[PDB]
């Protein structure tokens, strides 16, 4: 169509040079000046390998440029000298004398070589050219006259974008535009992207790359080229940096994660690094004086969802799968709520990619029913061989025959196997289509650049339509598949997610809605009684979601009052699990210990929360805390955020804050004995509270829950739920554990205590039941599968294995 | 380089057993587009190489899915 | 033992893909004769005058004790 990018850029370079030096006619000296950058420069190599010394050439050529008249405005870079144009057109005549379909930079050197007096003739020149590679001119991947330090140590993102290799960056207008801005500010034009790993810093850059290629970027960057550097070491580094400056700002360097070059405003750089990693660089002024931070914050779930939907196409094209939007939403939600490691953009994708990959092996793998029939056969098979042994021509013969007969099953082993290849066929087809549709997309976009509306026309209208229907046809053609599922769904996501955490039964199945509605049930499966507490907490949380409370607050804050060991911490624990799918979502602050430099020892808190946004935070004995803490705390209850030591605030909007204390306990108990009205108790108890807590505090509490003593029944109920784990842990040995009401009652008895509550129960159950049961197991009295019967005795429990 | 898939073909490799999960995981990773180069992290003696050579044997038996069905694993030296 | 290993190398040489019809297929029921010999034979070999063959716990526990201490416990002690 025209000249290879290489030579193409070379021309632009020369042109910009003409402008810089304020010249009127873009002459040969300009083209030389830019072509002869390093000893490494192709123009230099080829020329030196042919008998002339490039240095002298470059040397004398720049002399001419320096002896040129300085014009002005509309006269700068006004036109191309006859000589240059002549050579340029002569370069095409040479790209023909060579099968090369385009005019490469080397073929361009010849032309100029010809056009310039004093140096080697086409004879030695074509020679040297040839003597280098000896290939053709058609570059896309792994192809490019690589003798340049940038080409040799950097990936041209603007080029990958040009060819449409880079994936679709989506949803980052600000950041990009911001960078677009900073990349034009004289004082500080070198923007550094500061952000956490996985947030999508690089995307911003490559995103910007794509815009440049589309002209979506303003003026001054319209033709720019972004090169990503990927690191005697400094020897080559300098060879690179000094080569970018010779490009004259027409090439932006991007360092994933040098000073003097900037100390000349000639080295346009784009960075990317960690926060403190930038704060450390925020220690060397020569840098922070020319660098403009751009903190890329982790995308939100909605944004992440958009992004996934963006790449939706690409991914399912490579996996020849189908990623349902449902699954996308899961990948974003589930990761943002239960994957403490990586950060959103990334992890959500990894999940999907991980999902698809998984499922992709499944599709290309032998079905179930087949593998099933595969064994059933081998079963009857081994029977045959073993059935044709010892004579007995009456019982083993009819069988040996009707055995091969039943071995007819081998039909299904082929029938189904046919129904599978049949599906796989449809599938091999669809995968193809997707590939076309993809190729067709690069195809079109590539036209809406060259303006060749011709091609772009039939593609967007006609081509894309069919292909898009062809694939959507086959996809649908598999809406039913006894051996296939091209779909990637929640379960698939939830599974790979569960693989990194715990139980798909919940990760998947339960949706926040379903979960929040059964909340009171779930909680009661582990917390006996204390109904008032559950409701309050449950309602608060429900009232929280649904959006009826200030978004800048914790999901719910509570003050658990009442006796000891009767539910509080349990409920707190259970809540963490039921609401956040894990008891690991709990964070305790045993306040009764932080009685010293408390404040400082929590900005620890911020960190825990920092890594696990969705979590329950439990503050024990809140009254024992000092005014200092209440501030950090109060700050959590309001605006639901907190500024740590370093500075970067942590988000608490996704946390539940439970605070315990015994301040009203005595009075609460008293109110229950004298059996006076609940309201009378709450009010009486509140007054007390008003004496140890700042109203601002008591007022910002979502609820002031009051736990009460347990009833004999509840205690038994607790014994039961307490026994559950034992049953479970024993089940691993098929061992059953049936106890007498007498036995249970005993445990209930010894377990509960007026002042200590149900705290003892555990120790008791451990000593009275587990210790004995243990000895029996080790001794062998209790074997595998046995049904241990437990009943009361004179001073404890007794065991019995049935006969 | 030693061609493991070769040895696996001629039953030269030792019977690797009990590491289906790790193999399957390796298989999965190779199919990924973002990160398809799986690295086995483990202590010395645990059987990291076994996982690989284990995978080698599957390829030779067609026990591996499509896309790896004919592949050849070469252990650089 | 050498005649059995090579065979286990050939049974998989057929089920792998080709000529499953020829020999490799199900000599799986005739070979137990080997597993029948090596046993009724080793039994015969069980004796004295250095008919050493079986490698047992004691043997293991011993080399283990050699790197630690007392098979009396390492072993026995359950
Ligand atoms: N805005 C976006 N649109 C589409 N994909 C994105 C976007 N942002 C990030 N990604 C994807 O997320 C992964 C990492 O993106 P990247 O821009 O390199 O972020 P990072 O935080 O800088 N990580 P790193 O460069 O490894 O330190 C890649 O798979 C990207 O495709
Ligand atoms: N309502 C309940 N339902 C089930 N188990 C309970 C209940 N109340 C107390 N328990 C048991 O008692 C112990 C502690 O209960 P918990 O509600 O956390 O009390 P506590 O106030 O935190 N005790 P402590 O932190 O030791 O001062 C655990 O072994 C629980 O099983
Ligand atoms: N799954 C297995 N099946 C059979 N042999 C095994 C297995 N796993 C480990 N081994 C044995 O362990 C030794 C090393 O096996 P190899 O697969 O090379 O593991 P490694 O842990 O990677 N070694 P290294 O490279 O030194 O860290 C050999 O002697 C093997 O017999
Ligand atoms: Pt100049
Ligand atoms: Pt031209
Ligand atoms: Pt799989
Ligand atoms: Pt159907
Ligand atoms: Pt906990
Ligand atoms: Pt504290
Ligand atoms: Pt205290
Ligand atoms: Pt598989």
């Amino acid at each position: 169509e025209r000249w290879t990018q290489a030579a193409r850029e070379a021309l632009a370079q020369a042109q910009v040079l003409a402008q810089r030096m304020k010249h009127q006619a873009i002459d040969l000296p300009h083209l030389w000046a830019v072509l002869l950058k390093d000893e490494r420069s192709l123009a230099w190599r080829l020329l030196e390998k042919a008998g002339a010394d490039p240095k002298a050439l470059k040397e004398l050529q720049e002399r001419e440029l320096a002896r040129l008249p300085k014009v002005e405005g509309a006269e700068v870079g006004q036109y191309l000298t006859s000589r240059l144009s002549g050579a340029l057109n002569r370069a095409e005549g040479l790209m023909e004398e060579l099968k090369d379909r385009y005019v490469a930079v080397d073929t361009l050197v010849l032309a100029l070589a010809e056009a310039t007096p004093g140096l080697p003739g086409l004879e030695a020149l074509k020679g040297a050219l040839k003597e280098l590679r000896g290939g053709r001119t058609v570059q896309t991947e792994h192809a490019e006259s690589t003798y340049n330090a940038l080409e040799q140590y950097g990936i041209d993102l603007t080029r990958l974008a040009a060819e449409g290799k880079l994936d679709p960056v989506i949803g980052r207008d600000e950041e990009i535009r911001r960078v677009i801005q900073i990349l034009l500010r004289r004082t500080k034009n070198n923007p550094v992207l500061i952000g956490e790993p996985g947030v999508g810093k690089t995307a911003i850059v490559e995103g910007l790359a794509q815009r440049i290629v589309k002209g979506d970027v303003p003026e001054g960057l319209k033709g720019k080229r972004i090169v990503s550097l990927q690191m005697e070491f400094e020897e080559r580094l300098k060879a690179v940096i000094q080569e970018v400056v010779q490009s004259q700002g027409e090439v932006i360097l991007f360092i994933d994660e040098l000073k003097p070059a900037l100390a000349r405003g000639e080295l346009r750089l784009i960075g990317a690094t960690t926060l403190d990693e930038y704060r450390e660089i925020e220690k060397d002024p020569a840098l922070e004086r020319r660098f403009q931070p751009v903190y890329v914050d982790e995308p939100t779930v909605e944004e992440t969802i958009s992004i996934l939907r963006g790449l939706k196409e690409k991914y399912e094209v490579h996996h020849g799968v189908r990623i349902s939007d449902s699954a996308i939403i899961a990948a974003a939600t589930l990761s943002h709520r239960y994957i403490t490691e990586r950060r959103l953009p990334d992890k959500a994708i990894d999940l999907i990619d991980e999902a698809a990959a998984r499922l992709r092996m499944a599709l290309e793998s032998a079905p179930e029913e087949i593998d099933a029939l595969e064994r059933k056969k081998l079963q009857l098979e081994i029977e045959r061989e073993a059935l044709k042994k010892e004579k007995d021509p009456d019982s083993q013969e009819r069988l040996k025959a009707i055995e091969a007969e039943i071995a007819k099953l081998t039909e299904e082993i082929a029938k189904l196997r046919a129904e599978w290849e049949r599906e796989r066929e449809i599938l091999r087809k669809l995968r193809e289509a997707q590939h076309r549709l993809d190729e067709v997309r690069r195809e079109i976009e590539l036209a809406e650049r060259q303006y060749d509306l011709n091609r772009a026309a039939e593609l967007r209208y006609g081509e894309l339509p069919k292909l898009e229907a062809e694939v959507e046809a086959l996809s649908e053609k598999l809406r039913g598949a006894r051996f296939v599922r091209l779909e990637v769904t929640e379960e698939d996501i939830a599974e790979i997610v569960s693989r990194w955490t715990g139980i798909p039964v919940s990760k998947l199945l339960e949706g926040e809605r379903e979960k929040l509605l059964r909340l009171e049930e779930e909680l009661h499966k582990r917390v006996v009684g204390q109904d008032e507490a559950i409701r309050a907490v449950a309602d608060a949380i429900r009232r929280a979601r649904a959006g009826l409370k200030d978004p800048n607050r914790p999901i719910g804050s509570f003050l658990f009052l009442g006796p000891t060991g009767v539910g509080k911490t349990e409920l707190a624990k259970t809540l963490a699990a039921t609401l956040f799918d894990t008891e690991e979502a709990m964070i305790r602050i045993d306040m009764t210990e932080y009685m010293e430099k408390h404040a400082v020892s929590r900005l620890q808190l911020t960190e825990a929360v920092r890594r696990r946004p969705y979590s329950v935070i439990l503050f024990d004995e809140i009254e024992k805390a000092h005014p200092d803490v209440f501030n950090i705390l109060l700050q959590i209850l309001d605006d639901g955020r907190l500024t740590d030591s370093h500075g970067r605030t942590v988000d608490f909007r996704n946390t539940v804050i439970i605070l315990t204390s015994n301040l009203g306990s005595p009075l609460i108990l008293e109110g229950l004995q004298k059996g006076w009205p609940y309201e009378r108790i709450r009010d009486e108890v509140f007054k007390v509270l008003q004496q140890h807590f700042r109203p601002e505090f008591l007022n910002r509490l979502d609820e002031i829950v009051v736990f009460r003593p347990l009833t004999k029944e509840q205690i038994r109920q607790i014994v039961e739920i307490q026994l559950s784990y034992l049953r479970a842990r024993l089940a691993e040995k098929r061992i059953s554990l049936e106890l007498t009401e007498a036995a249970k009652d005993f445990l209930a008895e010894r377990g509960y205590d007026p002042v200590f509550g149900a705290r003892p129960l555990r120790r008791v159950i451990q000593r009275e039941l587990e210790t004995p049961l243990a000895q029996k197991i080790l001794a062998g009295e209790v074997k595998e599968g046995d049904r241990v019967q437990v009943d009361v005795g004179p001073a404890g429990l007794v065991f019995a294995v049935p006969a």
